[PDB]
């Protein structure tokens, strides 16, 4: 009745979210990564003697001969867990993988690492909350991992609530520490360390090579 009201909005949409494309996944995702190349299927590629496995023996040793078929056993170990640490995980996927190119194994090299570094602080953290008891603070027994103190690790990696799977506290704690002490694991994480060091320090020295002695030309990207 004062004047002409009908609804006063703006006919533009000023904020435009783009397609923020992460720079470094969480822990969600990198975990669910290692598990999504071993339950990915490549057979469109046909695998004629991909050299990874000889390359990584001249790069990475002569214990990482077979690299592939031991990237997709730790991997198909780590699925073994992920199904039962993710809702709706099988434990058997149909999809296998067979073949990590060079390429991919720099991403599963680094992957695989986090991973590790991941799961030794999941066990510490957990451990922190098996320690918690109930508390003058209110706090429970912190028994499963939708537990206050365990989901607050979680959601905060990147662990969405619908993603984990509710196991006990106790019972995870149990599986992270004989996984973050299998002895197959520990040897695999601790060569691809090494390699990994020892790529970042070669990184390092290309940078440095390209800064002091090269001279950056014309590129931009080669496909």
């Amino acid at each position: 009745s004062s004047g002409i009201e009908g609804c006063t909005e703006d006919e533009k949409r000023d904020s435009v979210v783009e397609g923020a494309t992460s720079v470094e996944a969480s822990l969600k995702e990198q975990i669910d990564w290692l598990a999504e190349r071993y339950s990915a299927d490549l057979t469109n590629k046909d695998t004629s003697k991909w050299n990874t496995d000889e390359k990584v023996k001249e790069l990475l040793n002569e214990k990482a001969v077979g690299i592939e078929s031991r990237l997709l056993a730790i991997a198909k170990e780590f699925h073994k867990l992920k199904s039962v640490l993710c809702t709706g995980v099988n434990e058997t996927p149909a999809h296998v993988a067979n073949r990590v190119s060079p390429g991919d194994a720099i991403s599963m090299l680094y992957v695989l690492s986090i991973t590790h570094r991941e799961l030794s602080s999941l066990k510490n953290k957990i451990d922190e909350w098996k320690k918690v008891k109930a508390s003058e603070d209110g706090t429970k027994v912190i028994q499963n991992i939708k537990d206050d103190r365990t989901n607050t690790w979680f959601v905060a990696h990147g662990f969405k609530v619908a993603e984990l799977n509710d196991v006990t506290l106790e019972k995870l704690a149990t599986v992270v520490n004989e996984l973050v002490s299998h002895k197959d694991m520990i040897y695999i994480n601790d060569a691809m360390k090494q390699n990994v060091d020892k790529w970042t320090k070669e990184e390092s020295e290309r940078l440095a090579m390209m800064a002091e002695q090269g001279i950056s030309g014309a590129k931009g990207k080669k496909d």
